[PDB]
């Protein structure tokens, strides 16, 4: 078997993008944040506390003639970004982009932290990093991948991510009309439950090559692009007035700038993110400072390549007995 689905930015920033994903019968579709940071398949329900609802679509398992409650199971997780959720689960038909598993693990949100409150367009999370870090207990559920794979054509998924444009999510299949040039496939540690993998250096516009090596996961629900200090302090040195503001929380630089681009190697292969990729809008309303898409890791105990970088490339999960991942220009 395989799916695919369509995902699109939840704004003009690209802060997010959301898939749609059917639960339930009869469907009940709910647009997800499809996180390869994370390993919980959580949704705004019919349980999350009324006030921590404002306009997303919720999961009513009461509705649904194949969900059943899967007795004594909660769940809790806390984010990178300081945002939370908890509640109970049930197991229900999941489907994404024709793709179907039954038995899913839904994990059915009591509360929610007031930063997915605010934001109307994710109906919850559909977490693509390995099930070791689910967090439902006594008994930890194992992702819609982890579910699917025996399925699949190939233990694959794809993503495909734009820039202010939609993209895709496949599963089970490599479109080789996606990507241009060939894929470099490059080796995964999975021993902190992540896509975990060393970049073999970086270069700052049209600058030379520095080869070191820079352990990072790769996080389609991390929206920026977390380096150490060292590199980003190189990248933005290249930008006049732009500067580190810890008031503002990382760095800024002047909406009248042209920014460079930032390429990261993958093996011998290099990916080219776009100057534009990284300018990320006013800090407020009006301002004539800009928020940057690459920010410092210093502090958070890892490199995150999320969405700044991801949408850069086509991006391979593999998910073969000894996974990897790959990553061509597009
Ligand atoms: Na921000």
């Amino acid at each position: 078997s395989t799916g695919s689905a369509t995902t699109t930015p939840i704004d003009s920033l690209d802060d997010a993008y959301i898939t749609p994903v059917q639960i339930g019968t009869p469907a009940q579709t709910l647009n997800l944040d499809f996180d390869t940071g994370s390993s919980d398949l959580w949704v705004f329900s019919s349980e999350t506390t009324a006030s921590e609802v404002d306009g997303q679509t919720i999961y009513t398992p009461s509705k649904s003639t194949t969900a059943k409650l899967l007795s004594g199971a909660t769940w809790s997780i806390s984010y990178g970004d300081g945002s939370s959720s908890s509640g109970d689960v049930y197991t229900d038909t999941v489907s994404v982009g024709g793709l179907t598993v039954t038995g899913q693990a839904v994990e059915s949100a009591k509360k929610v932290s007031s930063s997915f409150t605010e934001d109307s367009t994710i109906d919850g999370l559909l977490g693509l990093a390995f099930s070791t870090l689910n967090t439902v207990s006594p008994t930890q559920q194992k992702t819609f991948f982890d579910n699917a794979k025996a399925s699949l054509d190939s233990p694959v998924f794809t993503a495909d991510l734009g820039y202010h444009a939609p993209g895709t999510y496949n599963f089970g299949f490599i479109d080789t009309t996606a990507y241009t040039g060939s894929i470099t496939y490059t080796a995964v540690s999975t021993k902190q439950g992540f896509w975990e993998w060393t970049s073999t250096g970086y270069a700052v516009g049209s600058g030379t090559f520095k080869s070191t090596s820079i352990d990072g996961i790769a996080d389609t629900g991390t929206t920026l692009l977390y380096l150490p200090a060292t590199v980003v302090s190189a990248y933005w040195a290249q930008v006049s007035g732009a500067k580190s503001s810890s008031s503002v929380g990382g760095y800024v630089f002047p909406c009248s700038a042209t920014l460079p681009s930032f390429t990261f190697g993958v093996g011998s292969a290099r990916i080219v993110i776009p100057g534009d990729y990284i300018d990320f809008g006013p800090i407020s309303t009006g301002s004539s400072s800009c928020f940057g898409g690459i920010q410092s890791s210093a502090g958070i105990g890892i490199n995150i390549f999320g969405d700044v970088a991801l949408k850069a490339a086509f991006v391979v999960f593999n998910g073969a007995t000894t996974p990897t991942l790959g990553f061509a220009s597009k």
